[PDB]
């Protein structure tokens, strides 16, 4: 398996990768095309950067997928034609560029929420499995599969989360990476955890889940725990809150859902590929700039507290009204100790270059591997 496995993007690159206190890289992404082609990556970076990982002795998957490439997965599997083409094309990338495995980052089956114009099919989950069955059979058992998944199960033919899934699931897939993050956001009412490690139900206005209860779901629809990897952030999101986050308030407090405010400099406005989409800020706000602005020393205008339910750091800026909800080193390590005590088969991270020089939200995660 793959104790610590570390996406790094083609946009954004690390500087410098810390192939020493990591597993696996997870080379992010590849986006299928209407005609089952994979583009939307740099070549010659790819290349580099699995020759750099194979020179240090790593495994490098390729994600397949993502926010903004997962609009034609549902369309490319329910046809036989156009499986059979990406598939073979899938399989034609795993040789040209000589990766050790496939990332799978549909988000989502079936699924009205992930890119709203995203297509969709009732038998979007098990042609999924159909999808990874055949890339089993073309590249064998060596190749590394993995898929990046929700909270929750994959959805069924109704767009229910499935509570059991075909165990031709477990058999097939190496592992399930859980995206424990992204969890709250103006969607709810009030301000929540970006990864909550917990959820409690005596807190209402946010998504009743975390870490832990998607973990216990996936355990629950048949995926063993060894083939579950946690998934952490390495940035957090800013909310505005409607009034002012104190020492008696928590982290739960109403927020403006009306639009999505700017959180760092790394949070372009962007558009969703649909047509008249508008552009958007994500609230991201990367480790880097927590570290550099003194956030957790109350510096920059900002106050820190600790959410003791979700297991996470948040702070609250009285300019501009906003929350952050973050990981720090503290909380990470609260997840790695999740991990080892449910006997996960690992953790990921989201994503490598937002970690500081130092390396300090990296490190917090090295008990994984040992």
């Amino acid at each position: 398996g793959q104790k610590l496995s570390a996406y790094v993007v083609d946009w954004d690159l690390p500087k410098s990768i810390a192939w020493d206190k990591l597993d696996h890289i997870v080379y992010a992404f590849a986006e299928p095309t209407k005609d089952g082609e994979l583009s939307g990556f740099t070549d010659s970076q790819l290349k580099s950067v699995v020759q750099e990982a194979h020179s240090r002795g790593k495994s490098i998957s390729l994600s397949v997928g993502g926010w903004t490439g997962s609009l034609y997965f549902s369309d490319l599997l329910k046809s036989s034609s156009s499986f059979d083409n990406f598939v073979s094309n899938l399989v034609d990338v795993v040789k040209e560029y000589d990766l050790d495995g496939l990332n799978l980052d549909w988000e989502y089956p079936n699924s009205p929420n992930g890119v709203a114009c995203n297509s969709k099919d009732e038998n979007d989950t098990a042609n999924y499995l159909k999808l990874f069955k055949a890339l089993r059979e073309k590249l064998g058992s060596k190749t590394i599969l993995t898929t990046a998944v929700p909270t929750a199960p994959f959805n069924d033919e109704n767009q229910q989360p499935s509570t059991k899934l075909d165990d031709n699931w477990a058999s097939t897939v190496d592992a399930f990476y859980i995206m424990a993050y992204d969890v709250n956001g103006i969607r709810d009412k009030n301000a929540g955890a970006n990864a909550p490690l917990y959820y409690s139900p005596k807190v209402t206005g946010v998504e009743p889940t975390s870490g832990n209860d998607a973990v216990k779901a996936w355990i629950a629809a048949g995926i063993p725990a060894e083939q579950l990897v946690l998934g952490v952030p390495f940035y957090g999101r800013v909310s505005k809150t409607l009034e002012p986050i104190t020492a008696s308030t928590g982290l739960y407090v109403p927020i403006s859902q009306s639009s999505q405010i700017k959180g760092d400099s790394t949070d372009e406005k962007a558009a969703d590929p649909c047509p008249n989409a508008v552009a958007t800020y994500s609230g991201q706000y990367i480790w880097r700039t927590i570290a550099q602005e003194g956030i957790a020393r109350n510096s920059s205008g900002w106050v820190t507290y600790w959410d003791d339910i979700s297991k996470t750091p948040y702070a609250y800026s009285f300019s501009g009204s906003k929350v952050l909800s973050f990981d720090d080193a503290a909380s990470l390590q609260d997840k790695v100790d999740y991990a080892k005590k449910q006997g996960l088969g690992g953790v990921m991270l989201w994503s490598l270059e937002m970690d500081d020089d130092e390396n300090t939200l990296l490190n917090a995660l090295q008990d994984i591997r040992k």
